[PDB]
């Protein structure tokens, strides 16, 4: 036969990361953060010092890349080049950097064979911003996560003050509105919902009512 896919797209922290790992479990399906993906990709670059600005020095590196999932435990296991980088592929420097080498054309290209290579038996979860536009068009289930700028930043808050750290609303919202921009606003592969996808707005719902409405709509297909 052929493997099945449900795409999760949408903006940064909108809670598709949570959904996820709910939905793979219920499911008992495969799970591909590709997200996690382009920030290996930033910190092998930043560890092997290539130029992160440059489309050429990437190339190489994004096609030769070392990298293993290790197959959902429980938890998620990132390994590059043999090393256990599941912590640091979270940090702020890697996600900076992630954001510049994902707006090459030939990096991102160089990356679409192993992100489709995910897709097995029984069944494939992907998380991105262009699951369903562009590694898995032909996706059956599709659905865009989202929320208001400003829901994200007030949940974004909540987690940093639970760890002990200052932080006030409008640097949050700040931050927030300008990885909205650079992920709409890209020339390649922009953050766009599907045609097809179900529009899932989370910003009045608890994370119960999103997983709920997100199994329903998918068994319904
Ligand atoms: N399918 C994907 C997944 C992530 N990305 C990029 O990967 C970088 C970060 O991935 P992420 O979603 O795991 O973390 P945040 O950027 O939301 O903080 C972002 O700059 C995304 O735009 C992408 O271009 N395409």
């Amino acid at each position: 036969a052929i493997a099945p896919v449900i795409t999760i797209d949408g903006p940064s922290g909108a809670g598709k990361g949570t959904l996820c790992k709910a939905m793979a479990e219920a499911l008992q399906w495969h799970l591909l953060d590709s997200g996690a993906i382009y920030r290996v990709l930033a910190l092998a670059a930043l560890h092997h010092h290539v130029d992160v600005a440059s489309e050429d020095a990437l190339v190489p590196l994004a096609s030769h890349l070392d990298v293993r999932f290790v197959s959902t435990n429980g938890n998620l296991e990132v390994i590059l080049e043999g090393e256990d980088v599941s912590g640091e592929i979270r940090t702020q420097e890697v996600a900076n950097a992630a954001s510049q080498v994902a707006a090459f054309p030939r990096v991102r290209e160089a990356l679409l064979r192993r992100q489709r290579a995910f897709r097995e038996l029984p069944g494939l979860i992907a998380d991105g911003r262009d699951m369903g536009t562009v590694v898995f068009p032909d996706a059956p289930v599709k659905i865009f996560l989202d929320a208001s700028s400003e829901e994200r930043a007030h949940r974004r808050m909540l987690q940093l003050q639970e760890k002990g750290f200052s932080v006030n609303f409008e640097r949050l919202l700040a931050e927030i509105k300008e990885r909205d921009d650079r992920d709409r606003n890209r020339a390649v592969a922009p953050l766009v919902p599907a045609a097809d996808a179900l529009v899932l707005d989370s910003t009045t719902l608890s994370i119960e009512q999103v997983i709920e409405k997100a199994l329903q709509y998918a068994r319904q297909k």
